[PDB]
């Protein structure tokens, strides 16, 4: 559900545009994934959409409108409905988050640990700024991991502040515990997208999935993203999958049941709860190339989008996963700011994000192409899959000079 192309309509070399498929048919032979879904557009056109080995190990074919969980990939769509919230003049970046979350007055940082190895903790200098918040730059801490070496993850761990027991209970929870460190000093992978999740309930007064479904999800014709997995659909769901360690084998992942996508959430997370298809992803990806629209239909204004896809991070700043030199960060995505300092093939202004369970996209306005790559695998291969797509996609690329 996107007007189809050959590839010399985009500007790409059919036969260069052939390695990438053959790249992704030696990772299933391989045994790397039990198979994925990919998308590449170029002005509004798909150039290329295939899909690749199985749902499922020893099952069926994977097909087109497979569902996958994005996990962090589901941030810049939280970044949408909030930049809906912006332009209804709900919240300014200059805003403290203490006016929209006033708990946020109690935060404190973890400074040292003392000798018994507690973190020593301070008052706050101040509230996180709203475009720290959307930056990753508002000095919270991460939620997935028990660090000794830092108190303020293995605090959030220990709370268990991912699986709260409703968004207002997560937010709660992280006014009460120790912050990774003072707000404006670094970048910092966080919990900033799921606190983003609960402003918008707050703002909007609807629950974060009603608000997404209604104002994106309906209006954009995402037929299957949400933040489960109903009952009718479960049979295109991808089945997620790990690397037996010793054996570099496929093996179903083990990764406990709040992550689980086949209920409604207690607390849907901004930062990583959606599930979504290929198709409904690149329908995403075609609004923030139009500028804020699709087939007639405005979710957002231009300036909104190109506010979003520029770099908000100070001189200085270092983002450190995409899921390197050159690389700034927007509102709750990546930017491309100088790609050739790494040698990347991107145009600049390129916006991009991944998530862990293996998928990736991104969006060049500079070169008007979007790719959108779907796989479940956990660990590094979906980070090699997206650099490897980058170059392959960009050498079957013909402009002129
Ligand atoms: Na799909």
């Amino acid at each position: 559900a996107l007007p189809k192309g050959k590839p010399e309509e985009g500007g790409f070399s059919a036969e260069r545009l052939k390695r990438l498929d053959d790249h992704m048919q030696t990772m299933v032979d391989r045994g790397q994934i039990a198979g994925g879904v990919t998308v590449l557009a170029r002005h509004g056109r798909v150039v290329q959409a295939r899909a690749f080995g199985r749902r499922v190990l020893g099952g069926d074919p994977m097909p087109m409108d497979a569902i996958f969980r994005i996990r962090s990939e589901t941030k810049p769509v939280t970044g949408v409905a909030m930049m809906m919230l912006y332009e209804q003049g709900l919240w300014r970046l200059d805003d403290p988050v203490s006016l929209h979350i006033p708990e946020f007055a109690n935060l404190r940082v973890a400074k040292g640990v003392d000798e018994t190895g507690q973190p020593i903790l301070t008052p706050v200098s101040r509230s996180p700024t709203m475009r720290e918040l959307m930056t990753h730059t508002a000095g919270f801490a991460y939620g997935l991991a028990n660090d000794p070496s830092s108190p303020a993850d293995q605090a959030y761990y220990r709370a268990e502040v991912l699986q709260s027991a409703s968004l207002t209970d997560l937010v709660q929870k992280v006014s009460g515990l120790p912050m990774f460190a003072e707000p404006g000093q670094l970048w910092r992978y966080s919990v900033a997208a799921d606190i983003q999740g609960y402003i918008v309930e707050k703002l909007s007064g609807q629950s974060l999935p009603v608000f997404m479904q209604e104002r994106i999800f309906t209006p954009l014709g995402m037929k299957d993203t949400a933040f489960y997995v109903p009952e009718e659909k479960q049979a295109r769901l991808a089945a997620l999958y790990d690397g037996d360690p010793a054996t570099g084998q496929l093996v179903p992942a083990v990764e406990g049941a709040w992550r689980d996508v086949s209920k409604p959430p207690a607390a849907p997370l901004g930062g990583g709860g959606l599930v979504s298809t290929a198709g409904d992803f690149a329908r995403f990806a075609q609004m923030i190339l139009n500028k804020g629209e699709l087939d007639g239909v405005r979710i957002l204004k231009p300036e909104t989008v190109a506010l979003m896809t520029q770099n908000h991070l100070p001189e200085g700043f270092v983002v450190t996963t995409n899921g390197a030199a050159g690389m700034g960060y927007g509102i709750d995505m990546a930017v491309a700011v100088d790609p050739a300092a790494s040698g990347a093939p991107v145009g600049p202004g390129t916006v991009s994000w991944g998530g862990s369970a293996g998928t990736w996209f991104w969006i060049d306005p500079a070169n008007n192409l979007f790719f959108v790559g779907m796989i479940q695998r956990l660990g590094g291969v979906g980070p090699g899959l997206d650099a490897q797509s980058r170059t392959l996609v960009y050498q079957a690329l013909e402009r002129p000079p």
